[PDB]
């Protein structure tokens, strides 16, 4: 199954995280990252396309995540805001897909 690992999971304030994904799909073509604990277009922070790797951020976006073609978000100078839930989506070439959640704290 899916699974998100946040590294560190404690955090300093203006440090960075990194969130990682376990077990992804064979036949993914693309992820999408959300901040909270669903898939919410309105809290999309960074779509991505595997086979252009094409990254369509917004409207969560900041300046600071970054996604990685292995799914992983990079969130940069976090802040005490950015404490919480962070959902991942990875979509399949059949679309039966899969999401995971997705926890750090800031201090
Ligand atoms: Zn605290």
């Amino acid at each position: 199954k899916l699974t998100i690992e946040s590294t560190p999971f404690n955090v300093a304030e203006g440090k960075e995280v990194l969130l990682l994904a376990h077990n992804l799909p064979q036949n993914r073509i693309g992820y999408s990252w959300y901040k909270g604990e669903r898939v919410d277009g309105n809290s999309l922070i960074v779509g991505y396309v595997i086979g252009t790797q094409q990254a369509t951020p917004g409207p969560a976006y900041s300046g600071r995540e970054t996604i990685y073609p292995n799914a992983s978000l990079l969130i940069q100078n976090v802040t005490q805001n950015d404490t919480g839930f962070y959902t991942l989506q990875v979509i399949k070439s059949d679309l039966v897909n899969e999401e995971a959640t997705g926890q750090f704290h800031v201090y």
